């Protein structure tokens, strides 16, 4: 169609260390494509403007955090298939299901552990039934 792969990873964080970590963790995972722009908002338009299948951001001061992205997806079905990640000192499946049920396509946390991170990604990728 427009993108044989149409599988791009969007990772934008206010802090480099944060965006670097995520990009690093996902890097070793060989995600697909690391796309970062300004912030959730900047990365949202930059991401939407193109193909994407992952939306990970930090909690620094993004104009469009995980939830923010979800809200955007609700306006754009193009990113409605993009799984966003939101790392916070909360990590509650309740919030995940809350947003994930609010309309979000997929909300996963970005743990410092490869086990959790690999699991999250493994889910964001697999997401079978």
């Amino acid at each position: 169609m427009s993108l044989a792969e149409k599988i791009k990873v969007l990772i934008v964080d206010d802090q480099v260390t944060s965006r670097l970590l995520l990009g690093d963790a996902l890097q070793q995972l060989g995600f697909k494509q690391i796309t970062a722009a300004g912030d959730g908002e900047q990365g949202m338009k930059i991401m939407a403007q193109n193909p994407h299948h992952l939306v990970i951001s930090d909690f620094n001061m993004p104009k469009m955090d995980g939830l923010g992205l979800l809200q955007a997806v609700r306006a754009n079905p193009a990113t409605k298939k993009a799984a966003f990640i939101i790392l916070t000192a909360q990590g509650d499946r309740a919030l995940v299901q809350k947003a994930a049920a609010l309309g979000a396509n997929n909300v996963l946390a970005k743990p410092f552990t490869i086990e959790k991170m690999k699991a999250a990604i493994e889910a964001v990728f697999g997401a079978l039934k």
